[PDB]
């Protein structure tokens, strides 16, 4: 048996001096970096006027010498340009040239472009967005774009189409690539280089999804090897063309936490591609990507620059990224490599390519700062500082200054100095872009400095799908080419020193101020939780170590009443990944005891009440603190118990601590002495989540004044006892939150305590609905329903259309279904594919499900864990196996034989026919994968609302028709737009579903604590100035009987109402993260008076809903000559289970009659429903006496504004 953690992380290598000093300024704050990087930068004044007046003349050149002509030719505006060249995409798909020009001459020409042309001509629109109006627009407007084309073409005809298809023809064919192929791309480089320019030629390729993928890059990085060899014809690596290849194309697990697959998968292939290069005597260039894969690829150029194999060629080269704050270092470690290898490594400085994600992603991982600068002139500086220390080391190195800056050019090109000779370094630009500048600059008539092509290569497919991040580079406000094309701006403004620029800022090296710290996401409102970074060296050994003294710790639970620990009878809790690996001894409840902790709970009810709110809600921060700082060692207790790997062991302290925070705040600015306890509450809490959720449930109802009862479940009562103990510590007092382990024995006895006055529930469909039939046996002392907030599961889609990408979707896929094993509720379930493009993103979807490693998740190279027990292993796999028998195509990943010791199921993928075919939730790593034909869209929404569940759903789409359609019809609590499914953030996604899948509120929002308090409180920003018009009628209606008191509230029912609110909530950079309030759908209306149908009536319509009343009331002649519209929302009901499913009831009766009903009610079939009930006369008294709060829905929708390839608004940012 494996010691616990004990192969958890290793590095690749011990880490050097040099290697350590990289590590270390991996998120340095920026004032930090700035100070040595302004020394190592600064020059003369005389170097300084000197290259100011050579950066002068370069840009007086630029400035003194294709779309925007022919947009203005046909007088186009910017869509019908965009629209146009999507159109002249489109033709050029077309192979034959004979064939296209008929077609445009017969038939695009002459009318109906719809009717000749399963895919979206605008599927690239927010690429020609930002060729056409240099502005990108992250998702197509696509029903704007057909009405341009249409326009154009009536107005234009052929004539503007053959403009455009010649005008794309030239663009994708000589601009954005150098050709098509590469022996095209070597014929067209031929005219540059007899003028002193060399090449490099990229590929294109990066981000393998699967083993295929990576060999189909690898044979295209040989083959065109080959032909620059063949070119090259013995020119030698500086005179002579290279290649530049990517590290993502060659493996599709390039990672730190698939290191050892890395260098024993990646390194050969990369060998074997250099072996070819030495040969030839030609460069090869490792271009340089995230800042997770940095260090990683330093690894694999140590290795390759020691093995002898490849000695006597120096034509191996690496991309240093100067936005990076790690830089320079990596440049003194590099420089060191090389003097001991000998090797004069080629170094290409560039500033780097990937700034807006970088942003993002530090942000959503909730790290310390971030790994690039924030202001783009500290990307400047940084780069002129690093050139200053590669031109101190030619005689070792081989710098490579690849920029279009003419500033940063002139200030390179004179500290540099006289002496030069080529190989001594030299400058690089992109194909089709840096040209103009560098004609200036290659030649004895110039500055005689030579200037290397980066030349893209490839197809229109293959340069269509990264384009928008390369057009970002040279095209944001901040970019030289952008500013040096704005007339606005002087020579002066361009030929500014950034240097001393820098020099003179009141704090040198601040960070941007527009740009928050991913701690400061939330502003005055609450901090952030904190991440880890699994790609520090440093971090990963930190918590090596804290994992390994986790597992030497003897973890217990026990039961924790208010007078002290209780006895019971003991077990063991055993690692679901090895059941050899005991991780802690669990105490379980008596029903006795947990009958006494209820009593004991109601009596210390009013002590608990009775501490102020702001100070419960401190003792909710302390404890978020406590978690952060117990953050190590809480990862390996839920890494162990409940079988999680780290980096969702992470993002659950993390969701726990923002549970707690979030309360905290939402308590400051809500609760008042009128929001009155509940009493003691019964939180029943899931095995998927055994620190969130558990924590997110006991600290809602805590917050809100309420003792508790915690049933943690049977499978994890470790990491309960644990977070316990830290809300104690907090200063929870003792009798205020007792802790009950064990079975469902348990849970029943709290459950069924007469003084248990709510219930906090999340599992499964069916315990919740054993719960609500108990509750709706007891009222309380009022007379009213117990609370009950029960979320359950669901049975989630993802719909993908022609216009998403391929690459994305199948990460989001993989990640949504199989993460945790497939047991988070949020969880993929089921996967609809646009048949045009099913059969390519499955096969795609099959190889990387290939690339999982399974095992027990004690090492950070386990991709997923096992399953919780025995019984759920089971469970799933004789779902498996029926699909089988039935003949449905199953795909099954194959596991080590090292999972039998632990509960392991295979990531699989279930082919159907039709989604009917799945009739259960099944709680695993089970994909189920279905075909739709783009006119059933509508048809498949239906079939998705149809299983009754409402929790999760995505949508990959670049179409604004479709995503307006789709998330117009579907009903789910939580929508995520191009993006994965699942991690949901509190206070960003407030997560909780509809029908079969929640009563709601939400966790992690606004609505949460008033559920938990007898009078609820208006939450912040809860309000809506939109008055439902049905409402609006009924109150009229009311008016003509002369109902004027019902009329009055009716009014006030409508402006009470908040349905309509439409929030953006302040989140991470890169997304939109929207909540919205509906209505249910058709609540169930149980009066007893005239007056209380009409004050029911009343709050239901002014929340949007239809309603279903009860015949037996005998209240039908209450209602004659309604208004149409309100009859349109109006049924009468005999027999309520067959005319559900409902989203709500509101019931009127004396205390006997309301608990008849409510009993009446939890025997519906379907969804469980939020019931409220009222006396006649406290609807007289009480104006609230049906709080609107609980009949609108909350929805949560997450919008990727980066799936396009990078970020618009941080376009701006500089
Ligand atoms: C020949 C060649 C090879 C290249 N190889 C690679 C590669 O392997 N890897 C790679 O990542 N990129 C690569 N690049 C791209 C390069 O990193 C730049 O993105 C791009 O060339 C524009 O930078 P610049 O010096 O030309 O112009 P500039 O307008 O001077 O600089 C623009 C750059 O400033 C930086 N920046 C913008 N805003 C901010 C901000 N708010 N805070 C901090 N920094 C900011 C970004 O890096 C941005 O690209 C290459 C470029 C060329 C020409
Ligand atoms: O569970 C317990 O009893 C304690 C002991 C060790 O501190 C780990 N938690
Ligand atoms: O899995 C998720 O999406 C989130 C929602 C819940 O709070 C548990 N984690």
């Amino acid at each position: 048996a494996p010691a616990p953690f004990a192969d958890f992380a290793p590095p690749v290598r011990p880490q050097s001096t040099l290697r350590r000093a990289i590590t270390a300024a991996y998120r340095r704050p920026e004032t930090e970096c700035l100070p040595p990087l302004v020394e190592a930068a600064t020059q003369s004044k005389e170097i300084r006027d000197a290259a100011a007046s050579t950066a002068r003349k370069l840009i007086e050149a630029l400035r003194g010498k294709g779309v925007e002509g022919l947009v203005q030719e046909y007088s186009l505006s910017s869509q019908e340009g965009v629209a146009l060249m999507c159109l002249a995409e489109a033709l050029l798909r077309i192979p034959d040239t004979a064939t296209r020009d008929a077609l445009i001459r017969d038939k695009i020409a002459d009318g109906n472009w719809k009717s000749h042309l399963s895919r979206s001509l605008f599927v690239n629109a927010a690429t020609w967005g930002l060729v056409v109006t240099g502005k990108l627009t992250s998702t197509v407007n696509d029903r704007s774009l057909a009405a341009a084309l249409t326009r154009l073409i009536s107005r234009c005809g052929e004539p503007v189409i053959r403009r455009g298809v010649d005008m794309a023809m030239r663009m994708m064919g000589e601009q954005f690539v150098t050709g098509e192929t590469i022996r095209e791309a070597l014929k067209r480089s031929k005219e540059l280089e007899e003028k002193g320019f060399s090449y490099s030629y990229d590929m294109l390729g990066e981000a393998a999804t699967t083993a295929a993928d990576a060999e189909r890059y690898y044979r295209d990085y040989e083959s065109a090897i080959h032909a620059i060899g063949k070119a090259s014809a013995g020119r030698g690596i500086y005179e002579g063309p290279g290649i530049s290849i990517k590290l993502s194309a060659l493996h599709p697990r390039y990672s730190r936490a698939q290191a050892a697959r890395v260098m024993g998968e990646l390194l050969p292939r990369v060998k074997a591609l250099a072996l070819l290069a030495k040969n030839y005597d030609i460069g090869l260039n490792i271009d340089a990507e995230e800042a997770d894969r940095l260090e990683l690829s330093l690894d694999l150029l140590e290795v390759l620059c020691l093995d002898g194999d490849l000695s006597g060629w120096n034509g191996m080269g690496f991309v240093v990224q100067a936005y990076g704050k790690r830089c320079p270092f990596v440049l003194d470690f590099i420089i060191d490599l090389a003097r001991r290898s000998g090797r004069r490594i080629m170094v290409r400085l560039v500033k780097g390519a990937y700034w807006d994600a970088e942003i993002k992603r530090a942000q959503l991982d909730g790290l310390a700062d971030f790994p690039v600068f924030t202001r783009k002139i500290h990307t400047d500086v940084s780069y002129i500082a690093c050139a200053a220390k590669l031109l101190a080391a030619t005689d070792v190195v081989f710098p490579q200054f690849a920029t279009h800056n003419a500033q940063t050019l002139a200030a390179i090109y004179h500290m540099a100095g006289k002496d030069f000779h080529v190989g001594k370094y030299e400058f690089q630009c992109l194909h089709g872009m840096g040209e103009p500048l560098y004609e200036e600059v290659v030649g004895r008539g110039k500055l005689d400095r030579p200037c290397r092509i980066y030349a893209p290569v490839g197809t229109h497919e293959t340069l269509l799908a990264y384009l928008v991040r390369r057009l970002l580079e040279n095209g944001a406000n901040s970019s030289f080419v952008h500013r040096i094309n704005d007339p606005k701006v002087s020579i002066d403004e361009l030929i500014a020193d950034p240097v001393e620029v820098v020099r003179a800022m009141p704090v040198v090296g601040a960070k941007h101020d527009r740009i928050a710290l991913p701690a400061e996401l939330f502003g005055d409102a609450r901090t952030n939780s904190a991440g880890l970074d699994l790609s520090n060296e440093e971090t990963l050994a930190s918590l090596t170590e804290a994992l390994r003294e986790s597992a030497a710790m003897k973890w217990t639970a026990l039961p924790q009443l208010a007078t002290g620990p209780a006895a019971g009878e003991t077990r063991t809790v055993l690692n679901p990944g090895d059941h050899r690996d005991v991780v802690g001894s669990v105490t379980e409840t008596s029903e006795e005891d947990a009958r006494r902790a209820v009593r004991l709970a109601a009596d210390a009810a009013p002590d608990w009440a009775a501490v102020p709110p702001s100070e419960r809600a401190a003792c909710l921060d302390r404890a978020a603190e406590l978690m952060q700082a117990r953050m190590p060692t809480l990862l390996g207790l839920i890494i162990r118990e409940a079988g999680k790997s780290a980096l969702n062991a992470i993002a659950e302290v993390r969701e726990a601590i923002d549970f707690l925070r979030y309360y905290a705040e939402q308590t400051r600015r809500t609760l008042g002495p009128g929001h009155g306890p509940l009493g003691p509450i019964v939180c029943i809490s899931p095995w998927n989540f055994p620190l969130a959720i558990f924590t997110g449930q006991i600290a809602a109802a805590l917050v809100a004044g309420n003792p508790v009862l915690a049933k943690p479940a049977e499978e994890t009562p470790l990491i309960a006892a644990e977070g316990v103990r830290i809300l104690r510590e907090a200063g929870i007092p003792a009798s205020a939150l007792q802790l009950l382990p064990g079975d469902g024995r348990v849970g029943a006895a709290l459950v069924a305590a007469a003084e248990t006055a709510g219930v906090m529930f999340t599992g499964s469909t069916e315990v919740a609905r054993l719960i609500q039939a108990q509750l709706a046996d007891r009222l309380s002392p009022a007379g009213r329903p117990i609370p009950l907030i029960a979320e359950t599961g669901g049975q989630n889609a993802m719909i993908v259309d022609s216009s998403a990408l391929a690459e994305q979707v199948v990460g989001d896929v993989i990640t949504s279904a199989f993460d945790s094993a497939g047991q988070r509720c949020s969880a993929l379930r089921v996967l609809c594919l646009q048949e045009d493009v099913a059969d390519r993103i499955l096969t795609m979807l099959k190889g990387a499900l290939h690339e999982l490693h399974i095992g027990r998740t004690d090492r950070l190279s386990v991709d997923v864990g096992p399953v919780i027990t025995s019984e759920a292993k089971d469970n799933i796999e004789k779902h498996i196996e029926r699909m089988r028998g039935l003949g449905r195509k199953v795909e099954q990943i194959g596991l080590a034989s090292e999972t039998g010791v632990g509960t392991f199921v295979p990531p699989t993928i279930i082919e159907l026919e039709k989604l009917s075919d799945l009739q259960r939730e099944v709680f695993g790593p089970v994909l189920h994968v279905i075909r739709y034909r783009r006119d059933d869209l509508d048809r498949l929404v239906d079939d998705v609302n149809a299983t009754g569940y409402g929790l999760t759903f995505g949508l990959h789409t670049r179409l604004d028709e479709t995503i307006a359609h789709v998330t117009s019809r579907i009903k789910a609590g939580n929508l995520y737009i191009n993006r994965n499914i699942i991690g949901a953030v509190v206070g960003v996604q407030p997560f909780g579903g509809r029908g079969l899948s929640g009563t709601g509120p939400k966790a992690g929002g606004p609505l949460y604590l008033g559920r938990l308090v007898t009078t609820a409180p208006v939450p912040p920003q809860h309000s809506s100035v939109h008055t439902d018009p049905v409402l609006l009628d009924f109150a009229k209606w009311l008016d003509g009987k002369g109902a004027r008191a019902e009329a009055e509230a009716a009014r006030n029912a409508g402006s009470s109402s908040a349905l309509g609110l439409d929030l953006e909530l302040p989140g991470p950079v890169g997304e939109r993260n929207l909540y919205t309030l509906h209505a249910r759908g058709r609540i169930l209306l149980v009066p007893a008076t005239e007056s209380g149908l009409y004050h029911q009536l009343a709050a239901a319509l002014a929340t949007g809903n239809s309603v279903a009343i009860d015949a037996a009331s005998g209240l039908q002649a209450s209602l004659k000559n309604l208004p149409q519209t309100v009859g349109l929302r109006v049924s009468w009901s005999k027999d309520w289970a067959a005319d559900g499913p409902f989203a709500g009831a509101l019931v009127e009766g004396d205390a006997e009659r309301i608990r008849a009903v409510n009993k009446a009610i939890a025997a519906l079939p379907g969804p469980l429903l939020l019931v409220q009930a009222a006396s006649s006369g406290e609807i007289a008294r009480n104006p609230d006496a049906y709080c609107l709060n609980w009949l609108v829905e909350e929805v949560s929708a997450s919008i990727n504004t980066a799936a396009a390839g990078g970020n618009a608004s941080l376009m701006a940012i500089g």
